[PDB]
């Protein structure tokens, strides 16, 4: 089997993609945010607190044939950036571009936090990490890819994030058409549960490349690109009047400016990121200051590839019995 799904930006930004799920029986189509830094798939609901809910797509396990409430299970969970949501756990049919997994742990929500409530274009998350983190509980759940895999063709999908365009998320093969070059692939370390690897370097523009390791994970969930103190500071040095401001959050340049690129290595191979990409637009209504793509890691304690990185490239994540991360460039 295969699956083949557009992944569409919420924003003029790309600050999330949502990419449409079927789930129960009939279908209830939601917009979920695909997430490849966490293991829930979970959705606002029938059940989700009323004043907590604005403009969003709901399931309704009630109209669906196939719901079947897993007995005294529930969920809870943190995100890196503080928002949180919990509930309760169904079981449903959940197809993603004709891909159809039977039994799904369909994860519903009682309450979200203020910033789920306030964006009305994300109806939940579907996690592509691996199972090991999701949080049901007592008995932990598996995620879509985990149940899908033994079917599928090839044990694998892929992301093609777009630059402010839609792209997909393929299940079971890889698009051959989809890349330039080769797919260099690089080791992935499981034990913190997610597609964490270890980039060998990055360049500013045009400058040298510095070898160097970079451990991090590639988090479609995450809107930026979240990297050593060190290397953000030699970024933001090649931009005129760029800073970073507490006050803000993170480094800002002006909007006049032109951006350089920012490469990063994959083995032997580079992926560059254009500098358009690392422009995510005034800090507020109006101002001549913007906020970047490229920001630091401290404090976060671990580096983030995040779509700023990821949709420069074409990206296969290898869930063979040796989890691998292929990149190429497109």
């Amino acid at each position: 089997s295969t699956g083949s799904a557009t992944t569409t930006p919420i924003d003029s930004l790309d600050d999330a993609y949502i990419t449409p799920v079927q789930i129960g029986t009939p279908a209830q189509t939601l917009n979920l945010d695909f997430d490849t830094g966490s293991s829930d798939l979970w959705v606002f609901s029938s059940e989700t607190t009323a004043s907590e809910v604005d403009g969003q797509t709901i399931y309704t396990p009630s109209k669906s044939t196939t719901a079947k409430l897993l007995s005294g299970a529930t969920w809870s969970i943190s995100y890196g950036d503080g928002s949180s949501s919990s509930g309760d756990v169904y079981t449903d049919t959940v197809s993603v571009g004709g891909l159809t997994v039977t039994g799904q742990a369909v994860e519903s929500a009682k309450k979200v936090s203020s910033s789920f409530t306030e964006d009305s274009t994300i109806d939940g998350l579907l996690g592509l990490a691996f199972s090991t983190l999701n949080t049901v509980s007592p008995t932990q759940q598996k995620t879509f890819f985990d149940n899908a895999k033994a079917s599928l063709d090839s044990p694998v999908f892929t992301a093609d994030l777009g630059y402010h365009a839609p792209g997909t998320y393929n299940f079971g093969f890889i698009d051959t058409t989809a890349y330039t070059g080769s797919i260099t692939y690089t080791a992935v370390s499981t034990k913190q549960g997610f597609w964490e690897w270890t980039s060998t370097g990055y360049a500013v523009g045009s400058g040298t490349f510095k070898s160097t390791s970079i451990d991090g994970i590639a988090d479609t969930g995450t809107t930026l690109l979240y990297l050593p103190a060190t290397v953000v500071s030699a970024y933001w040095a090649q931009v005129s009047g760029a800073k970073s401001s507490s006050s803000v959050g993170g480094y800002v340049f002006p909007c006049s400016a032109t951006l350089p690129s920012f490469t990063f290595g994959v083995g032997s191979a580079r992926i560059v990121i254009p500098g358009d990409y690392i422009d995510f637009g005034p800090i507020s209504t109006g101002s001549s200051s913007c906020f970047g793509g490229i920001q630091s890691s401290a404090g976060i304690g671990i580096n983030i590839f995040g779509d700023v990185a990821l949709k420069a490239a074409f990206v296969v994540f290898n869930g063979a019995t040796t989890p691998t991360l292929g990149f190429a460039s497109k």
